[PDB]
């Protein structure tokens, strides 16, 4: 079977046979469709395990030109021989880059994956402390930052065994503002994080209570109760916001971090668990400008911006949000620009993306994509994916989402 | 039971309602194909007359629900209609809707249109009975009586018109126009275009069929209308019925020079209206615009009007790299004039601030009476601004109920001339 997909502005029709490939499950039914659930839908036994890890080892030999080889067949029988005797087994670096590489080139909801073969591993399976998750998180945000010419990486922490002894950063992302709720209801610096930094302050983190205070790191080795560090402030690269015609935006005191690293998701690959395996790329400037700074929950900064601007805040009909939100994102491109910072423009970014999806579609036969993430949350029509007809299904290896480790896990201490 | 959140308010609703659905979506547990624009073929009757078996398990399943919405079920009248729509069907092969399950099909049908985001006003429709129509020029008549009524001096009010259903599919009503007020297009000697590129292909019928186009960026098409699966005819609208609204900005003096202008009536006349198996083929209906409809895609998609260069020019923006956001810059300029001159004018417009708002609060009240609300998040949030907007975030359930409105293909790829 085939599925066409076109696209409406183009008339370019794409044809996708991958999708007969899908393993899991997407959320919808044949009379429900789900696309819009954010998340829809203990450790796998040795029964489960076998076709999972057949299968991941079947698509590496295909896709380096060897299935049927007897290293295939081999390899096969050395998998199956660990999990009968070890009830899971242990990749090759071969295999762990492929596996990285392929979720990352499977994650529908990633715009940025034109740059998916491009992607440093680092290998940090022989970790077995907090501090040496620490050491293996710097030195990942040293090279990924590289002075502002930003490299995209990851880094794998040693895989599930039986749940009890998961590795986690208990962070969202290894940079992030700190958040304190104020006695009077309202909220310093970064309200999403309020909970985490609570969680961090009864740790034993001492807070300088700013509006942009970076997080310490808590890190949790192979079970154990996580340990708080400090991230080295010469490591944390960040751009101050300024504005190319507006000379009072710098009195705003905006500034933000320039490395995007998601640090809570998990990574399956041929059935193993990788809980811990912290990624970074570089910024696409409405992250920051439109959902960071002007979501109602987060530094909702609309009001203050427009005010500034002398705009008529009396109805929603003169699009103050609307004229205040684009010179907030034309400050963040022009501050980091400035800086040397890699970053990428949501006009761009989309026309890249389509690029990568039309090459897959031929080389791959498809290309999963989520519109609704892909979509930039402003500005959407007139960006060419806004008018792409998309296919949503689940490959593996994948990046999923896992439960936040504070409500799961059991403490320890005293 | 299946829950949506709101990711702002953390309001969650739970749906029951979509246990009633009774189309296939395209998606599988494996695929989805929300962002599909035509996913399915799945129909509830064949392709033209049903037989009995086919048609009438429909029709009781639609006369069963009105009369539950009414309280009626297994009343006097219930049981009297079943046998009145048994002996139709054994006589006819169709059956004819009452004016009161006409109008209960109709705004069900909206009710249950998972794209409209206007879907709070839907209990208030004026259904126009047009089912003793039997000419193109008898069509004519009632198209105009109802863009009058629906202009209402620019106090618009939403409306429906029902030609007469399908019979054997020969005999259809059609309008071929996809909305009742559109502008031409031209492809011009060079290759470009004048006026709107969606519509040349049925500027180009209308052309061959003896309409003599004044050549303009914004001539009103004429009506092109079918009648009993004749061969259509050409109308001119009354140009006093076709209400404009010149495009001017509060603060630029210099954008009313763009000599842009746009009709204030969004008549969609392409669907089909199914009710009970029933296929009304010429159904057009109108209500009021988003102004971004206007503002973000009829001007400024690329295959469409194609306004943002010449906007950002007279804005003096950097137009050197996508960076400077000159695209978005002019496209917010834009809509706040659209938003300005309807307002100006005083012909009803809705910002789309205030319709998502409207939507979330309908939501709600579906939820609460209903048990759901089919809805379709990739049509629901507006073409600008989305994340602004309450929709954005917004997790929807999206099903299929009847009555419904659905595409047909154009008129064009299937009639036979004569
Ligand atoms: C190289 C530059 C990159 C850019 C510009 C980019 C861009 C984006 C954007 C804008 C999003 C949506 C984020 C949100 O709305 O919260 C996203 C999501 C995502 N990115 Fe990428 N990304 C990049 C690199 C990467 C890398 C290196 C990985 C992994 C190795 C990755 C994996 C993901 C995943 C899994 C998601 C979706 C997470 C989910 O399902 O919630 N991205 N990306
Ligand atoms: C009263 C004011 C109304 C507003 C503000 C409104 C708003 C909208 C908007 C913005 C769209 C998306 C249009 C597009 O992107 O092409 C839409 C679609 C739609 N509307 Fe409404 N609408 C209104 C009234 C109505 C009425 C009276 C009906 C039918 C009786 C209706 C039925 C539909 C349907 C079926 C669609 C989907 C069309 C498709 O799938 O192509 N709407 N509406
Ligand atoms: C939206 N800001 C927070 C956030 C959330 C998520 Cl789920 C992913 C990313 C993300 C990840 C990577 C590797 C690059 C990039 N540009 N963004 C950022
Ligand atoms: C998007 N502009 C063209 C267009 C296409 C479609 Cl499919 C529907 C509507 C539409 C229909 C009604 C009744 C009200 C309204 N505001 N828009 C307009
Ligand atoms: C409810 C809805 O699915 C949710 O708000 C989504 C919409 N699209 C998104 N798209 C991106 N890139 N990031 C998001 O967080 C969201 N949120
Ligand atoms: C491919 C995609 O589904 C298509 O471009 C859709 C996106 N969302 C839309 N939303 C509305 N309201 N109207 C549209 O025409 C579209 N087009
Ligand atoms: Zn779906």
């Amino acid at each position: 079977r085939f599925l066409k997909v076109k696209n409406w502005e183009t008339e370019v029709v794409l044809t996708d046979t991958l999708h007969l490939k899908s393993t899991l499950e997407t959320g919808c039914t044949e009379y429900i469709c789900m696309g819009s659930i954010m998340h829809p839908s203990d450790v796998a036994t040795k029964d489960q395990l076998f076709p999972l890890a057949k299968e991941f080892i079947d698509q590496y030999y295909s896709s380096i030109k060897r299935f049927g080889s007897k290293a295939h067949m081999e390899r096969l029988e050395e998998v199956n021989k660990e999990i009968d005797t070890t009830s899971t087994y242990q990749l090759k670096d071969t295999e762990l880059i492929y596996g990285a590489k392929h979720a990352w080139r499977n994650a529908s909801r990633c715009v940025g994956r034109i740059q998916w073969s491009k992607l440093q591993v680092f290998d940090a399976r022989d970790c077995t402390t907090a501090h040496g998750m620490f050491n293996y998180i710097c030195n990942h945000v040293k090279y990924a930052t590289n002075k502002g010419n930003l490299r995209s990486a990851i880094t794998i922490f040693p895989q599930r065994t039986d749940g009890k002894h998961d590795f986690r950063v208990w962070n969202s992302q290894l940079i992030r503002y700190a958040g304190y709720k104020q006695p009077d209801g309202s909220t310093l610096g970064d309200p999403a994080n309020v909970q985490f930094t609570e969680i961090c302050i009864q740790q034993g983190w001492k807070p300088p209570r700013g509006r942009f205070d970076v997080l310490p790191l808590l890190l949790q080795a192979n079970g154990n109760d996580p340990e708080l560090f400090q991230i080295p402030p010469e490591l944390v690269l960040e751009v101050p916001i300024r504005h190319p015609k507006f000379e009072w935006f710098k009195d705003l005191g905006l500034k933000w971090y320039g490395l995007p690293a998601v640090s809570n998701m998990l990574l399956e690959i041929g059935g193993l668990e990788f809980s811990a395996c912290p990624f970074s790329g570089w910024y696409m400037g409405t992250e920051i400008g439109v959902r960071d700074y002007c979501d109602n929950s987060r530094y909702n900064i609309l009001e203050e911006v427009a005010k500034k601007m002398n705009l008529d805040m009396r109805k929603t009909s003169s699009l103050w949000k609307d004229q205040a939100l684009v010179e907030i994102n034309i400050a963040v491109l022009y501050s980091f620009q400035s800086d040397k910072v890699t970053i990428v423009d949501h006009h761009s970014a989309t026309e890249s993306f389509i690029k990568h999806m039309e090459n897959e579609y031929r080389c791959r036969g498809g290309c999963p994509a989520d519109w609704v993430w892909i979509v930039p949350p402003m500005s959407g029509s007139i960006t060419p994916v806004f008018h792409q007809e998309m296919l949503n299904y689940r490959l593996t290896p994948s990046f999923e989402y896992q439960p936040d480790p504070w409500n799961t896990h059991v403490w320890k201490l005293v």
